[PDB]
């Protein structure tokens, strides 16, 4: 099982803040995307284009699920993966970081070349907006541990994740 699963929208950090955890806890970063498209031997993009979004998250949970019974380091979720109830129900008595980031920010952070299908222009910020609207209340309820990632550099997030880990 994971020492600690990051979740999170994207831009929250989780890519950075986990391979920065992995490395302090002396451990390996699983990102349950890179498993998605090892396994199925597809890109994301492809799957959301041919097969759809409902078939990624029936994907994306078995995935997840195999992860989370066999990977002993950090783990990282797709930012989406807990709109799955069955995510969320796999989540139960796992040490779950949530990062938190504003809107801005998070937006500020995704306005690269990286494909997202859910998160592509025009009106990206109102995208962004919805997502966090929607899953905020999704990543509380599996979080054990909530962080701000807002404007606390990388490394002092970590930090604060290690002491908060170690401490009642
Ligand atoms: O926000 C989301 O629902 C997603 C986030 C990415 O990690 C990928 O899992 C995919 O692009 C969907
Ligand atoms: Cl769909
Ligand atoms: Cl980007």
């Amino acid at each position: 099982a994971p020492k600690a699963v990051l979740v999170g929208l994207p831009g929250s950090g989780k890519s950075t803040i986990g391979r920065r955890l992995a490395k302090a806890l002396g451990v390996g970063l699983l990102d349950t995307d890179v498993a998605i498209e090892q396994r199925t031997g597809r890109s994301i993009a492809d799957i959301f284009a041919t097969d759809g979004e409902q078939e990624f998250r029936r994907i994306e949970e078995d995935v997840v699920r195999a992860a989370l019974a066999d990977h002993d380091g950090v783990l990282s979720l797709g930012g989406g993966a807990v709109t799955s109830p069955g995510v969320r129900a796999a989540l139960a008595g796992h040490t779950v970081v949530y990062l938190e980031i504003s809107a801005a920010e998070g937006v500020r952070r995704t306005g690269g070349n990286t494909v997202r299908p859910l998160l592509a222009g025009p009106d990206r910020a109102e995208k962004y907006r919805a997502l966090m609207a929607k899953r905020a209340p999704l990543y509380r309820r599996v979080a054990t541990m909530r962080v701000d990632t807002n404007r606390r550099n990388p490394g002092a997030v970590v930090r604060h994740i290690l002491s908060r880990l170690q401490v009642p």
